[PDB]
């Protein structure tokens, strides 16, 4: 098996003498053929902070990753890195890593206090902002890197597990590993895209950790795996949390696309900023199309019952409660995990998790509300004990009140009773 | 590889137009080709106890769980369930799970307190006994899944290193995973029952936890493979705890009878619930033969 | 897949009439074919405390471990073990392992209170030096054993696993895991169509897993040395969260900067042990990989650790041949920075944990900082030297000892870097606070 160069939401050459290296939320780095060198490109979605440049590559990068702070570039057959930093006032700075017989660069990150370089053979060697390194370390194959601040999520391939992948820390102290060489269940690709899947056989259009510190992971499924409970090994679960191609289907009205497709850059809470791709190909093009946003929905829609409503796509309300429960359901429990831990990173993850609360409350008691109109206790009852505000317990009183369901009312007032016996404790 | 649609102790058509759609302590489920539809029959053991009962199944259901509270019925292609309370007190509920192109609903299961549906591109989507969805999971691809009370074992397949297992409990707090995708020792399959073969790929006759909580599973080799000590796992191991190779060949005087085949059902602590199959075919027909206990 | 009977540094007959059956830095013990039974020979390098001795073997012993106190033996077909002790006081002892159908010993490893011995079902019995048994453990088919008094390294494989590593204790009672079953990442041998008349297939036919051989440390840390001729190091093995596999040494990368940058094709290096810092080894001068009959002695290989570019490497001695291959200081303080660094925190963990087992670590650990701190001032100076005030900075704070510190500043002064000077006394500062909270 050959392993390829990765970056996230890289793109291909095709019949062309340019692609992208790299692309996310910061911004877009190009290369374009120039007679026997390259023309790198580095450009940014905030024109304010940061400003847009150029330069003549005499090595040939195939390998790139993008943050705020910085540019690292990387010879996946040279073993030759360069990091630039935005501002001119920190200096560039150039290494080679050693590559044996056969052995390839596959995958490089950079966060403003880590820089990262993996390889075919499984080593894993990190190094500071300026060059330092750190140790090296030998691990399984690496097809996929990204990084935040000191934390690493790195996907690993071999010929007997298959994917897997591995979260880790690189602190001030020591290395330490939240989750080794787990199972990573992403579908792989199973033709005009065929120039896509030689340039990238996973199919994994990009990796990244989230906006509040949670890993994520794009595939060929055009499917936004994040990874819940990370912390807790043996809670850890991969939750499908948007189905990119359903979302399409329900801008386009419910009509079938072949041209409409989605690239990914990067989850800021509960939306995917990302490019919407219009053409034959399914990689974006130049000049690259103003970002998109898209906000993440529960894979709980069916096609077909959504038709028969409309007879964009309207959702129903009874449906659409129950989506926007899970949704809520799963971020809270996220962002909850997050200050639980690590704290605040923006300043408004209190605020969030608060209206986020608030929202899961409100879409629960729609169902329970339509369990009452269809005289469904027992299903209202279970409704109502995983209301999370007692404000919205007292709601679903006066809502039984009103269905006449005395027999509703005096349990869930049981509910209420007991979390209040809680509170004497 | 096939992904066929998988039910405990479940049976293929064969030949004729009715077939088991599952089966285990509780009762036996059948579904029977009409004209155009089907008429599903859900028998029991302990007639004194529940209402035997059948329905016009306008849908097709190749899916089907049974326990002591209910049963939940599933089309693997058009990705329909259905639970139905064997009491008439609680209603019948009905739900579409999402499926894309050439996914299928593999296996399905349930308990008093949780509704499982999985399928062949890993999606793990568990509900309560009502229909409230709690979360939707990516995992490898299910083949076979079973329940008891809050805890789950599931069967996966890998294309690289083949069949897996996990464990894990659902409580009302978090998922929690005991065995995480661990390699499964049973023995894959290696004629009359050719059908059975194209209708269950995998040859897991029936899986199941004991009596006392222990995931079971019966293959092609018709052993009793038990999973014991796995709260620890350093110490957990597959325990052979029956062959009914043996177990027929000592009925039998000491003579190799080529006409008797088990069917497990359950594993009730001391003994295994099973039916003794008399024919050239290794899954029972109509009518079904009174329950057997074996020793174990 | 079928299991072959390993053991350390084990050769195979290939196309001769002997072989080595184990190897390490005590010595050696080969084997040599007499018409229908066996010729074995215990060899040693220590020549003043053991005396060279051999014995007729009716079994065909394709097993073997050795260790300071007696050398052990065993039979894959069979199932027979024996335990020889060098010494008279006690007395040879031997049994029989149980097997079942197809079931044969695949690795079999011995300390002086230990007997080890392993399976292709993955059978772990173990013993003590007079033969009392243990508990019998069930685990993933065992393709390695070493051990070192009373911790075992053992490698295993699998169709679904693949390659994995257990690391443990053999306890009065009963056996516990520092690691169970967790990944191990050395690279597998990858064979062509023309290796099928390649001069060294012999031995991936006799070790297809390619463990040339594997061994605790002299301080007591797990290494294992594959067909990739690198020296793997577990590091952190205590802290199961904190677990790294090191590669260490690159043999290959050393051969060639002895050979002053020449690509070589007859020199090999053949693992013994590793000693602190150094890799006991054998020289493998020949077509094949492997050594044979006489054996060289055994030569020292000092770990270095794998930041060496070839394509720099040569860049640099035309400039000093202009004015062995020659390292530069700059390049090399780097390497000696990283290597230091690893060292001190393998040997620090030895210490906090174990304590000391040959009475000098301390001053080993204290040499051992100093050169850390030494190493991380010359590339301080040349971080100063280029006004990279930044890069310095993160250089200073990796510091250990505060007289470097000062050193530091003395360097920046120096260098008329007043600001820098102000920044590094406030880590003397911060490390001052800390101490006192």
């Amino acid at each position: 098996f050959r392993y390829m160069p990765f970056s996230p939401a890289g793109t291909p050459f095709g019949f062309t003498d340019r692609r992208y290296l790299t692309m996310n939320e910061v911004g877009y780095v190009s290369t374009v053929k120039n007679s026997e060198q390259y023309s790198i490109t580095v450009s940014f979605f905030d024109v304010g902070r940061f400003r847009e440049y150029h330069f003549e590559d005499l090595f040939g990068y195939d390998l790139c990753f993008l943050n705020e702070k910085g540019t690292l570039f990387g010879q996946s057959k040279t073993g030759q890195i360069q990091y630039r930093p935005h501002d001119s006032i920190h200096s560039n700075w150039t290494k080679i890593i050693p590559l044996q017989a056969g052995e390839r660069i596959t995958s490089v990150a950079a966060t403003p206090v880590r820089v990262i370089v993996g390889t075919s053979l499984g080593y894993f060697r990190s190094f500071n902002q300026f060059g330092v390194p750190f140790a090296v370390e030998k691990t399984s194959p690496i097809v996929a890197l990204t990084a935040q601040n000191y934390r690493v999520f790195s996907v690993h391939y071999s010929q007997f597990h298959g994917l897997s992948y591995s979260l880790s820390e690189l602190g001030t102290s020591s290395k330490r590993y939240y989750k080794r060489e787990c199972p990573l269940p992403m579908s792989l690709p199973n033709d005009a895209n065929l120039d896509y899947y030689n340039f990238n056989p996973m199919g994994i259009k990009s990796l990244f950790f989230s906006s509040y510190g949670d890993p994520c992971i794009f595939g060929s499924d055009n499917t936004l795996l994040l990874l819940s409970k990370w912390r807790s090994p043996e809670e850890s679960k991969w939750l499908p949390i948007l189905d990119s191609n359903m979302e399409i289907w329900k801008m386009s009205g419910g009509k079938e696309t072949t041209d409409i497709h989605v690239w990914p850059l990067a989850l800021a809470y509960d939306t995917l900023n990302c490019i919407l791709v219009k053409g034959k190909h399914i990689w974006p093009e130049f000049p690259l199309p103003l970002p998109s946003e898209m906000e993440i929905r529960m894979p709980v829609f069916v096609k077909s019952k959504l038709l028969e409503e409309n007879k964009e796509i309207q959702i129903p309300v009874s449906m659409a409660a129950e989506e926007e429960y899970l949704r809520s359901k799963v971020l809270s429990e996220l962002l909850t995990d997050t200050l639980e831990n690590d704290g605040e990173m923006y300043g408004n993850e209190n605020e969030v998790l608060a209206a986020l609360n608030g929202a899961y409350d409100k879409a629960l008691l729609r169902l329970f509300a339509s369990a009452c109109s269809d005289q469904n206790v027992e299903k209202a009852l279970s409704l109502a004990h995983e209301l999370k505000q007692d404000r919205a317990l007292t709601a679903a009183v006066k809502i039984s009140e009103r269905a006449e369901l005395p027999s509703l009312v005096k349990k869930i007032n049981n509910i209420r009773e007991a979390r209040y016996e809680q509170q004497l404790k």
